[PDB]
């Protein structure tokens, strides 16, 4: 149930999403990550931004301590936040994430976003109009610093997140490149299926990793509540009835059959256990074509706070 990355490491194809909004106690991330591991999740997706690495790391260490898993069975991801793109900040950021999680290494470290933010101030510096304050950083220098983190053994693999094709090409074409990104973790679901970006990633042996694969958490900070609710989609519902599964399981299975590694966040015990059933059935070619027909260029994250950033990826 893993894919081989372009650096020889292996990534489980179903990952557990650990972000929950501030109104959810930090406490819960511990409980639910333990449940996820218990249910069979072996890929766990976190980030500095999520303010949960202590909890997620403790859950991992607890399941190691009680003999449920070994460290080598777990694939743990963190992400470099955008105020730390300047190359001298990259390794310290990673070391901080490792200290929070109390792990010797991460399996994967990502550049969280191509949108660099002003360093040395707040987590997300914003101007008087609520627009994030940009910084101009050559991301090929950020990437070089990421490569050094791999060479040091702090991260087994390195990749990117929220890059568009041109932004990936900038890294892939860098003189002296040592390591390609193993993946590009992007918003991806039947309303925004990223087929052309997926084709490009496949052509370069870069794994596309889907977030908001179940339609996002529809956070009021970033998501229009008028947007269609993915898990209420009539085609997904019809397919769920056909297969006697659920719309969520259809949406996850869709990604696996296109060669996309898929994340799924749930803080609910029943749904956490349900999501692992993605391995238990399959969709036909006609089912897949029906789901492909849902594409409508819908990125749920759609905010003024990001859309003017000079490296906003959806500009392309
Ligand atoms: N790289 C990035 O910039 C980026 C951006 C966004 C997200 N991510 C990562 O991707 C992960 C997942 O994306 P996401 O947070 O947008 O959420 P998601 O995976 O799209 O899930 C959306 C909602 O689906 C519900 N759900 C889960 N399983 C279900 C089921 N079987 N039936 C019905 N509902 C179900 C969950 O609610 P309950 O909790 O109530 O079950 C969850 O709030 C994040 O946690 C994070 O790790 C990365
Ligand atoms: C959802 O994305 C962001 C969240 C915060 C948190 N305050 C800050 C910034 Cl700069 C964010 O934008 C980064 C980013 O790549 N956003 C995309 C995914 C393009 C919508």
């Amino acid at each position: 149930q893993c894919v081989k990355l372009n650096d020889g490491h292996f990534m489980p194809v179903l990952g557990f999403g650990t972000y929950a909004p501030p109104e959810v106690p930090r406490s819960k991330a511990l409980e639910v990550t333990k449940l996820a591991i218990e249910a069979g999740f072996r890929h766990i997706d976190s980030a500095h931004l999520y303010n949960n690495e202590e909890q997620v790391g403790l859950a991992i260490r607890s399941k190691i301590a009680d003999g449920s898993v070994k460290r080598e069975d777990i694939f743990y991801t963190s992400k470099l936040w955008s105020t730390f793109h300047r190359p001298e900040l990259v390794r310290p950021a990673l070391e901080n994430s490792l200290k929070k999680a109390q792990l010797d290494y991460v399996d994967l470290y990502l550049i969280h976003s191509p949108m660099s933010l002003k360093p040395g101030e707040e987590l997300s510096p914003t101007d008087e109009n609520g627009k994030v304050i940009f910084d101009i950083v050559d991301l090929c220098t950020t990437w070089e610093a990421m490569e050094k983190c791999k060479d040091a053994g702090l991260a087994k693999s390195i990749g990117v997140s929220n890059f568009n094709r041109r932004q990936l090409e900038m890294i892939l074409n860098k003189p002296g490149l040592k390591y390609k990104p193993v993946c590009n973790q992007v918003e991806c679901h039947p309303y925004f299926n990223r087929s052309k970006l997926l084709d490009f990633c496949k052509s370069k042996d870069i794994v596309l990793v889907a977030y908001s694969a179940l339609g996002s958490q529809r956070d009021k900070r970033w998501v229009d509540p008028n947007s269609p609710v993915l898990l209420e989609d009539p085609v997904l519902c019809a397919l769920a009835k056909k297969h006697k599964r659920t719309p969520a399981l259809i949406a996850l299975r869709y990604q696996l059959q296109r060669g996309v590694v898929v994340l799924a966040k749930s803080y609910n015990e029943q749904r956490i256990r349900q999501n692992v059933q993605v391995f238990e059935f399959q969709l036909t070619a006609e089912d897949m074509k029906a789901i492909d027909g849902l594409d409508r260029n819908l990125h749920y994250f759609n905010s003024d706070s990001f859309a003017s950033h000079p490296n906003y990826p959806y500009s392309d």
